[PDB]
């Protein structure tokens, strides 16, 4: 369980993945990016999550490089995640895109590689490419992002390997109860993209009350709540003080009452794109 920054979940194939990691986001590239990734690693993060649609894997690659050397660790102590973008879903296309991603990140293998979206008519051939790459020992774990129950059901009529991760929007106003249950029952590990959702709750009175009783920020208590729900969490940030502070989530625990107070905030409000109704 979620006792320290370098605590790991075990995926269904035995792979240890950090409960807590750094989300990379549409930044920029170079100076600020590179420093954010380095800063997080040196501080003690051991999971970095990116996507090719970013367009910043080269920045991530260098940030990993200097992170590694200044922390005095190995590439192998880190857990790196990338994703195939929609435009690149398909068998050969996805094989090619994985190689592209590996080059830019400066890596010989990924720890986890995800399908970014359930693009109807393309994601099954994409999955087959993930399975091949998995079977070849090129990726430690393989999974999926933004899949609904019915997408996972449909995937598993023809899949030889079951997804190990389902990386999803998840926060107090979108608590995803049915999907989380379904996934836990399948052995598919939940991960939250954008757990803090651009700071959207950071004035909420329930959460401000809870934050205050613990002498924590709202962000800190949200992130702890992700963790006590058993969901892997990857908050985005580029600001050093923020990167450090978001990880300070292990000096306390939320009671079952605090957890029910935050769960009660569910509104079924999706802030990101609808997995059943998207066009990109
Ligand atoms: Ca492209
Ligand atoms: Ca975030």
């Amino acid at each position: 369980m979620t006792t320290h920054l370098q605590a790991k979940a075990t995926l269904h194939n035995g792979v240890e993945m950090p409960w807590f990691g750094l989300g990379v986001f549409q930044v920029e590239e170079g100076s600020e990016l590179v420093n954010a990734v380095k800063t997080a690693i040196v501080h003690g993060y051991r999971s970095i999550d990116t996507a090719a649609i970013y367009g910043n894997e080269a920045g991530v690659g260098e940030g990993i490089r200097e992170g590694i050397e200044e922390a005095g660790i190995s590439r192998e102590d880190l857990f790196i995640t990338s994703k195939v973008w929609n435009a690149d879903l398909g068998y050969e296309e996805t094989l090619a895109a994985f190689e592209t991603s590996l080059s830019k990140l400066g890596l010989d293998y990924l720890d986890l590689y995800l399908i970014h979206w359930p693009v109807e008519g393309k994601y099954k051939e994409a999955w087959r490419a993930l399975e091949t790459l998995y079977k070849e020992g090129r990726i430690k774990a393989i999974g999926v992002s933004n899949f609904q129950i019915h997408h996972l059901e449909d995937l598993m009529t023809a899949a030889e390997i079951k997804p190990m991760i389902n990386q999803v929007e998840f926060h107090p106003r979108l608590t995803q109860k049915e999907l989380i249950r379904y996934c836990q029952n399948q052995g598919i590990q939940m991960e939250a993209w954008s757990p803090l959702m651009q700071g959207q709750l950071l004035d909420h009175p329930v959460l401000a009350d809870i934050a205050q009783t613990y002498n924590k920020s709202v962000a800190q208590i949200i992130l702890r709540w992700d963790l006590q729900h058993g969901i892997i969490t990857i908050p985005k940030s580029t600001k050093e003080h923020r990167i450090k502070e978001n990880a300070s989530v292990f000096d306390f625990e939320l009671t079952q009452d605090d957890m029910n107070r935050i769960d009660a905030l569910n509104e079924n409000l999706r802030v990101g794109p609808d997995p059943d109704n998207f066009d990109f």
